[PDB]
DNA sequence: GCGATCACGTACGTC
DNA sequence: GACGTACGTGATCGCA
């Protein structure tokens, strides 16, 4: 049972038709100047499938691809755009991503390719990646007539696919975030990915090289401490150094043995100098092995640039993650591993950094989707809101709020917003499971909407099988049936949580959408780096820092209009580090 | 039997 | 609540 097709050894006119689904074929998972294998071609005129050196020098079809009126329909169509952005080649007419349509039908399907999608609708006519490809290490690409098989099927799929993928995203009102968000979005992570970041190499060498240094003191410390030498990377044997030859008390276990967790040294560190070296050696070896070594093995040697993959079709809440590298966890918060954002620099010469984060968009976003009048009003007059929290849960005026007290009402604020239960409170604000409960009981006297709303929530996803976000993504949440308590409590938080993170994904979304057009509108050289969460990364010529203060927040800030007013902080520098 | 690879638990970096 | 990567350790693979 073979699928009919041309296998073409040049490209014709019937190949370049206004309607295709088309395949443009990356096997590597890092497409970045990766290879094309193969192309495949449907359309009212039959399949075909062409070999890439032939087609890809072909003016005709190099033409089609860049003509934004020869519409094609594809799966992951980022992937094929940058590889050719890598080939000087212009994808343009992407009308219809399979991957995207899928993702938005149902995240939790987990749909990374063509047959997954495919099964969706009851279609098992094309096989999935990896039985074809096999699996990480065995994945190798298959002679021509299995590769050029494999294509069609997966192209004739998309063709035959659309139709009903496009009818179901308009039952569920989210035809225009497929077409108007995440397929436009799509083209501007093509061209993040592809410009890339620079990195200062030198800077990240000598950084370590002193990182080396104090390892082996702290290494060598912690020896003399625990009277020999051992593995301070292995948990069973730094467990067996501590628990047992050192005899400190065991406060928390984990399902293999002893827990030896940041959270539990801390609490040791009283009873034994080791802990806090151990601690430090931790902190340090996390920076060299994953930041420092990790870096440098994926910087391109020619450009000096790391060029991340935005995987946009990944997370359950609509957010993106970004992989080899990961540049959306560069460290921050202590100030040795936030000195590695030195290392990031702009790409050309009198260029700088700039970066603009929006101000507590997840409790905004909660405030509006509430309509708590407390909540609502504390950031109309922008208020400190983890200050304002204090006050009302703990009943004080302004000044009364004591450092401590802040601390722990921001951690109800973080709390409140996951769904946290009281155990979770209790473990993160290490106290009780009834005092953590008092907590949440003040949070909800004094933001009585938000109580509302938690409640309406769950019992919504209850009745509808899901939750949705501003723009209508959704999430499915079967599990808030359950009669098992642990396994429905988590749908529920779920339940909570999603509208909330995802509806913030939605308007950064929107505002990368908008900016682009600003940016391009108003011919800056301006251009967007990257993306973490809740804010954007750009460089640009050091002349156009003045009109970025003003047109960036604006933009993120008038992406969407909510109950209360959305708030941009921005900074600039030389380095990422400098953007602050 | 021996590298090479795979599977999984633990710890930790971000928002 | 949402992620990705590095590591150690035990198991399984691919071949003789
Ligand atoms: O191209 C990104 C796109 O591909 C998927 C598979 O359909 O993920 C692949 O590529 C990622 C980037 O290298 C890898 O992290 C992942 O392991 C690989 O399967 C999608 O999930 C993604 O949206
Ligand atoms: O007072 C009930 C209260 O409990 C929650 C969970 O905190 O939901 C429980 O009760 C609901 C009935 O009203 C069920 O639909 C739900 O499955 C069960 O977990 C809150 O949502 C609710 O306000
Ligand atoms: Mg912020």
């Amino acid at each position: 049972a073979k699928m009919a097709f041309t296998l073409a050894d040049r490209v014709t006119e019937e190949m370049l038709a206004d309607k295709a689904a088309l395949v443009v074929e990356v096997v590597e998972e890092n497409y970045h100047d990766a290879p094309i294998v193969g192309i495949a071609v449907v359309n009212e005129h039959g399949r075909f499938f062409l070999r890439p050196e032939t087609a890809l020098a072909d003016p005709q079809f190099v033409a089609w691809l860049g003509d934004e009126t020869k519409k094609k329909s594809m799966f992951d169509s980022k992937r094929a755009a940058v590889a050719l952005k890598w080939k000087g080649i212009e994808l343009c007419g992407v009308s219809f991503d399979l991957l995207l349509a899928a993702y938005l039908l149902d995240p939790a399907q987990g749909v990374d390719d063509v047959a997954a999608a495919a099964k969706m609708k009851q279609y098992e006519a094309v096989r999935p990646d990896e039985a074809v490809y096999g699996k990480g290490a065995k994945r190798a690409v298959p002679d021509e007539p299995v590769l050029a098989e494999h294509l069609v099927r997966k192209a004739a799929a998309i063709w035959e696919l659309e139709r009903p993928f496009l009818d179901e995203l308009r039952r569920n009102e989210q035809d225009r975030l497929l077409v108007e968000l995440e397929q436009p979005l799509s083209s501007i992570l093509a061209e993040m990915e592809f410009a890339g970041v620079k990195v200062d190499t030198k800077r990240l060498e000598q950084m370590g090289k002193e990182l080396a240094e104090q390892l082996g003191t702290v290494e060598q410390r912690i020896y003399e401490l625990a009277g020999q030498e051992f593995n301070i990377n292995s948990p069973k044997q730094l467990g067996v150094i501590l628990f047992e030859k050192l005899q400190l008390p065991v406060l928390k276990k984990t399902k293999t043995g002893y827990s030896t967790s940041a959270d539990v040294l801390e609490k040791l560190a009283p009873y034994h100098e080791i802990v806090e070296n151990i601690l430090h050696y931790r902190q340090l070896g996390k920076l060299q092995s994953t930041y420092i070594e990790g870096l440098l093995k994926v910087v391109r040697p020619d450009t000096k640039k790391v060029h991340t993959i935005f995987n946009q079709a990944l997370t359950q809440t609509g957010r993106l993650s970004s992989t080899e590298p990961n540049l959306q966890n560069i460290p921050i918060r202590l100030e040795e591993g936030r000195k590695i954002r030195q290392a990031f620099v702009p790409s050309e010469s009198d260029w700088l950094i700039f970066a603009a984060d929006y101000s507590q968009i997840e409790l905004r976003v909660l405030a509006h989707i509430a309509e708590d009048d407390n909540l609502m009003e504390a950031f109309r007059r922008d208020l400190d809101i983890h200050t304002k929290t204090a006050m009302d849960i703990f009943q004080v005026s302004e000044d009364e709020v004591t450092p401590n007290m802040r601390r722990q009402a921001k951690a109800v604020n973080f709390g409140i917003v996951y769904g946290i239960s009281d155990y979770g409170l209790a473990q993160n604000l290490n106290i009780s499971r009834k005092e953590a409960a008092e907590f949440i009981e003040r949070y909800f006297e004094s933001f009585p909407g938000v109580k509302r709303y938690m409640e309406n929530i769950v019992q919504e996803a209850k009745q509808k099988g899901y939750v949705t976000t501003l723009l209508h993504r959704r999430r499915y949440l079967p599990d808030i049936t359950s009669r098992n308590f642990n396994v429905r409590s988590f749908a529920e938080r779920m339940a909570m949580n999603t509208p909330i993170q995802g509806s913030a994904a939605d308007i950064i979304k929107k505002a990368m959408i908008d900016l682009n057009a600003r940016l391009k509108e108003e011919r800056l050289q301006a251009h967007l780096l990257l993306q973490v969460h809740d804010e954007l990364i750009l460089e640009a010529p050091k002349e156009e820092m003045e009109r970025l203060c003003r047109l960036v927040p604006e933009v993120m800030e008038q992406a969407v209009t909510l109950r209360v007013p959305l708030k941009v902080d921005y900074h600039y520098g030389s380095t990422w580090y400098d953007a602050k």
